[PDB]
């Protein structure tokens, strides 16, 4: 799990 | 899972 | 578990 | 679990 | 289990 | 556990 | 565990 | 247990 | 246990 | 300019 | 300029 | 200039 | 200039 | 400049 | 100018 | 100037 | 100039 | 200027 949030 | 959120 | 959060 | 906070 | 709070 | 609070 | 706190 | 504290 | 408080 | 990269 | 690189 | 580099 | 190196 | 080496 | 080098 | 090294 | 060296 | 070495 990559999770990548701007 | 890979999730990319901009 | 990778998590970025900007 | 790596967790980046900005 | 590392963590970055910025 | 690594955490770096900043 | 390794806190750092600034 | 290592705690740094600013 | 090493405690560092400034 | 947006240049994303996977 | 906002450049994502994975 | 944002760059984000993984 | 923001650069974030992983 | 803010950098983040890791 | 900030640097985190970890 | 701050500057982080670990 | 702070300087944090681990 | 701070300079912790550690």
């Amino acid at each position: 799990l990559n999770i990548y949030q701007y």
